[PDB]
């Protein structure tokens, strides 16, 4: 029941290249009044990797919500498939954190966890799986940084779907990847959740980032726990059993 919007290639234009996503390259374009978008093009990819990436546009085209990033359509440029999206003004929260290390402050963080259990307490209630909630795919809509603002954020489409990327991309998104999907559920986005939330409270330095491979691979092995940064919330969330981890509307409540 693929449905979303085609985008005719006369419609589009691209700029300036943004950075990388999992087998993707996100441009800075126009949508023709035109609008400023981005522009998601899927690397050369079979066509399990492609049929992944519209079922993500799918999936992004029949939801709504203030804190999820609206999709646009697809668009067929020659042998490319492009994920049209809503280009948001201050980019992903994890290199912004970084930027930003040693003057955001918590009260700030809390507003913006509280913005993603928001979006993902949506999903939860539509039985909807993100898969890759992650502080890379937090847009900063609003800096909220001044006296008297308040931050705004939109949850990325999770770009292609988990459930076609290899066992090395799985590895790769350790520990914002559930331990249940490294060998379909809405329970791992609240293990993505947690691991977000560590990532936010340590100003886009994410647990385990720095380590190999087999290193990252180990600690799941080994079920080893994560650590504490919302200490209580985020144990909750990073709990190796899935049916144990806390519905969003607890999570959302206990945020507030
Ligand atoms: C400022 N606007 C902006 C910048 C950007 N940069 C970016 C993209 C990919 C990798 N690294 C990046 O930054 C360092 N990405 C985006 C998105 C977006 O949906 N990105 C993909 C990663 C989800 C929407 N707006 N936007």
């Amino acid at each position: 029941q693929l449905s979303f919007h085609r985008v005719d290639q006369k419609e589009i234009t691209q700029l300036s290249h943004l950075g990388q996503g999992t087998r993707t390259n996100v441009y800075e374009g126009r949508l023709r009044q035109e609008l400023r978008v981005v522009l998601k093009v899927l690397d050369p990819s079979h066509h399990d990797i492609a049929l992944a990436f519209y079922e993500t546009a799918s999936l992004m085209s029949q939801v709504s919500h203030t804190h999820l990033a609206f999709v646009h359509g697809v668009c067929v440029r020659g042998p490319e498939n492009i994920m049209v999206t809503e280009y948001v003004e201050h980019g992903p929260l994890d290199v912004w954190l970084r930027r930003e290390r040693g003057h955001v402050p918590m009260a700030w963080k809390m507003v913006v966890a509280q913005q993603l259990a928001s979006a993902l307490s949506y999903l939860e209630n539509k039985n909807l799986v993100h898969g890759n909630v992650c502080g890379r795919n937090i847009l900063l809509a609003r800096l909220g940084l001044a006296e008297g603002t308040s931050p705004f954020i939109k949850l990325s489409d999770p770009g292609v779907g988990l459930g076609a990327l290899s066992r090395e991309e799985r590895v790769e998104r350790i520990p914002w990847l559930a331990p249940e999907c490294l060998p379909l559920s809405t329970a791992m986005d609240k293990w993505g959740f947690g691991a977000t939330l560590l990532e936010i409270c340590f100003d886009g330095e994410a647990p385990l980032q720095s380590r190999s491979p087999s290193e990252k691979e180990h600690f799941y092995q080994r079920q080893h726990r994560l650590p504490e940064p919302l200490a209580t919330l985020t144990s909750q969330c990073l709990t190796y059993e899935p049916t144990q981890r806390p519905s969003f509307r607890t999570i959302l409540r206990d945020l507030t």
